[PDB]
């Protein structure tokens, strides 16, 4: 009954994939391809996790196939992605996670391999973006190539619908302080585009900029150039923060937003949008699956039509648990 | 010439304090006054910094004198401030930086020992504050217990002045990334009053409340309830960044902004306010006197009327600077 | 069956034995004692914890009771331990971790308030010293005040005892690579004796002295006068190792004490002292019971007389899960 | 007067380098050689550096050179080192840091470029090794390439050669733990080789192996197959410390050891080997040019044939003026 799903690259985000579909079972992995990874290094990078700890089960290698809980799995190691086959192995959908195939006609060779439907754990120019609990409903079938945005536009996503289908919201400007991620370098460093990205990133803040709060107008077009923000790298290990400020129509008091997100949190956004009013910090979201939850003693209000938002995310559970669930949300409207 | 500065406590923001003095030369150090360290102890605590490295200069105890550069200091182990002796060791100013005495009653008990004038590094109840480069021509020589308010006040002030003078600032809401200080605990700890402080810092964002921006109101009046924000201490060192989300009455493109900024820090506020184009990080404003430094680059515009501005600040030196010119400007006054 | 057992104390140590009793189930907490803690914060303190994540289970307070899975806990607020009414809430056993009563006739006030046995977990200057798994069976329920020394000491305690007993140690030096504790400053702050340890914590390596190598010899008749060592403190989390360089009577070959080792783990110190092979660092052992890893690929031999030994240890879990194993020993032995 | 030195690679090393070069002014800087980085490039990562702080002078480009205090410095960027114009240049001696050319066939390429002696920043499996103020004395000028091995080597040599020279060192084991470099992961990452090298630098000690207390027999003939040891990356920023474990043939008491360091940091080792008495920390020694202090109260002493000897160093800044001194050597020998 699940759909067979294919891992290509074993990154963070392909390890992580792996890890909560093995944890939910929504769906089964029956195929991975790494180029530059064998299958001793696949088990040792699998097993140990430093930021989330052992994983919870069996996992070997044994006749060239890696076996996670007495499942076996292929493992490919083609660069070409026109060359992988997709369809020996089983695999109906794959999840593009090595960040350098994201445009459609990039990600399109996997078809070629056998492979149904493509998904782009990652911004893509032209595929069509869809956030779990905001727009999800939009898929009707006929697309093959799609995307999965990001993990701060995921953040952002529902708490910015709730917002604006409560109380309208008129202009709004995010500030997101993120942790550090794969691409930063451990000492200052070389870097040929971004140059405040090769400094240090244990000793420096470095500011950076993102498209998360404009895909959010592309997910919800009445949002549309109503969004943008920056970004802080702090030298955190985890779990980041979204703050967001925005201008109001209604009257809106705090108690009443308040009210509003705790209400959704519970019925239509259950598991996607959380909600909190104890004393909480960073590291008390570590390995959360929700998309974001919202911070209530944390936030601030100015007047009855300016207000600061905060809300925490993990960005690398949520949004791996996100893309598992899109993908058994695909698979069911088949 | 110089007039003569008596220090009660000798925590980081003493320390700083005499360092600057002793940096710039404006004033000169005649006396300190701690209960819990004693003189080698002092010695050891001045001479090596683990953030802005060891002093320059030579400091070494003798006949129970500090002396620094050759000039000796007289030391103070009293606990009740009306007790100290101030006026013996010839100290006219003094200044109030444990943190416990920040009321005018409270503080003015260093009047009784001999003092004339009591500056008092923290944000006061009842006592003025004053403000470098912003409002500090309204001292009127009068006072006799006066404020420095605090850091990310002294930071916030001058941007905002200069915005409001030449847009008009309708109303803001600032956000401030802060680095550790002495009150955070090494480990997650004990807190009686805020339960987030409490945990540890090395691992925790910490979200926390301020009333720097409210300040601000206090410092210029046309301001007052219009501001307000909050604040997050990440796990860095020593340099922290403001963010001012602010609605403009006049239109203002980004580069009218910039222009404007540049000039203010040219000519009026030269050495207050800063101003930069490079792709600075944090690490880069490490022993900066600059009360606050205009991040050009790292800032953002939805439209004509809502602006996003960054601004760095070393929260150790320029408080220090600011406070030993304020002093300087007092003498000057009398 | 199961012993009850009161804690004095709300700090690392006693939260910790809190924690580790409630999941091993070996033995019933029944009542605590804080002066500066009240139950509410009582409650926020158990349930988040920054290292070892959410607690599992249900932790509230009702009736002035702290609950924990349906248990209720007595809750006393007593500065003097004479005070403390040990009997009325049935606690038998008192674990004394408040670290400034270590001595016996200090640690001995808690009889008086009717506990049978006193437990100290920290060194103790008079008290006997108990490490489990090597002379744990001199215990022999005549003594009221014991002791269970220290983290580093029960690190070192097995591996040495199992060494000897092979090899035979002639002299030994220990380093340690320790992490960051409640006694260290988030900043470079006042220290009274230190003035090492008042520095920063987060920048700082802070090199400091142990007296753990010296325990063993209380703890190992045998190698008395024969161990000693200091420490290093590492701006890391939870996680310490020790480095122990020790010169050996027979020869022995890297592979005999690989095999030595693996067989003492097996068997007789089951639970006590691990064995691994694989490439670990120091995140792999974040909430390990383990008081000591014999890391295989880590130690290095000059010769036949020279070696190295790397054992790494969670200086949190272990300590505490050493303190209940220990405690319900005891209860047996009653 | 002063010879004239090209530089290959500007990574951390090449620019620890030209900054150590311009500081002291021993020799001239007259080319850049690097295939990766252009002008522009080149004067932001020259001009700021986040351990070490603002550079103190000018760098500017102009006419495609890069101008630093005035001085023109011609930059290549070809990248078979065979094809670079070393000749045209100028420049005479050229120090080959980029990592990658470390044997004599390999590192010879540069000669067929004009350049008259190539120095190796970094280990050599055949070219000969040259420590200053140990044997620095055997170079004849009749050697094209030879090496300075490496930062640890340099910091262990002084130490060892003077135990060794007043004591008679029989054999010891080396324990150093290092700060994080260029080579260690951001975040848990992919490696090839050392798979303990590719875990999360920020958060895992990473136990790691190190040749340099080998290549101290190389240095020093007498100590050849008596000395090895192993390393720790902790997650700090710029200094280490070496700690020796050794056995001595003649008696040594502490007091004795620490005079003979004392009297060899005074007169024969100026400069290269220091000595202290304080509560120093790892960051009192940041920018710090000897290559070894000696930490007299962090060590210890078992009995009077068995001590552990405690050594910092700072391996960005020591290590460059260590080429640099033995560049400034080899010219006067000329």
């Amino acid at each position: 009954g699940k759909v067979k799903v294919g891992v290509n690259g074993f990154g963070r985000i392909g390890r992580l994939v792996t890890r909560a579909a093995f944890n939910s079972g929504k769906v089964d992995i029956v195929a991975i391809n790494d180029p530059f990874i064998d299958l001793n290094y696949m088990v040792y990078m699998f097993q140990y996790d430093s930021t989330h700890g052992k994983f919870h089960g069996t996992v070997k290698a044994e006749n060239g196939k890696l076996v996670i809980n007495g499942n076996p799995i292929t493992i490919f190691q083609e660069r070409d992605p026109s060359k992988i086959k997709w369809g020996d192995a089983g695999a109906e959908y794959v999840v593009e996670s090595t960040g350098v195939f994201t445009t459609m006609e990039k990600a399109g060779a996997h078809l070629q391999g056998g492979a149904k439907r493509v998904i782009i754990s990652a911004p893509s120019a032209d595929a069509p973006m869809f956030v779990m609990g905001v727009n999800h409903e939009k898929y009707d079938n006929s697309l093959k190539i799609i995307s999965n945005a990001s993990c701060t536009t995921n953040c952002l996503a529902p708490l910015a619908k709730v917002i604006h289908d409560n109380f309208g919201i008129v202009e709004g400007l995010m500030t997101t302080v993120h942790a550090i991620t794969a691409t930063q370098k451990t000492v200052d460093g070389p870097s040929g585009k971004l140059w405040r990205d090769g400094r240090g990133a244990l000793q420096n803040i470095i500011p950076a900029s993102t498209g998360a709060a404009k895909a959010v107008g592309k997910v919800i077009p009445e949002l549309n150039g109503k969004l943008t923000g920056m970004a802080f790298r702090v030298p955190t290990a985890n779990v980041s923060v979204v703050d967001l400020t925005c201008r109001l129509e209604k009257p809106a008091k705090y108690d009443d937003i308040k009210k509003v997100v705790k209400q959704a949190s519970e019925g239509p956004l259950k598991g996607i949008l959380g909600y909190t009013e104890h004393q909480v910090v960073s590291s008390d979201f570590n390995s959360d699956t929700h998309s974001s939850t919202f911070d209530a003693g944390a936030g601030i209000a100015l007047n009855d039509h300016f207000v600061k938002l905060i809300s925490w995310y993990d960005n690398e559970f949520g949004y791996s648990n996100r893309v598992v669930d899109l993908m058994a949300h695909m698979a069911s409207k088949e």
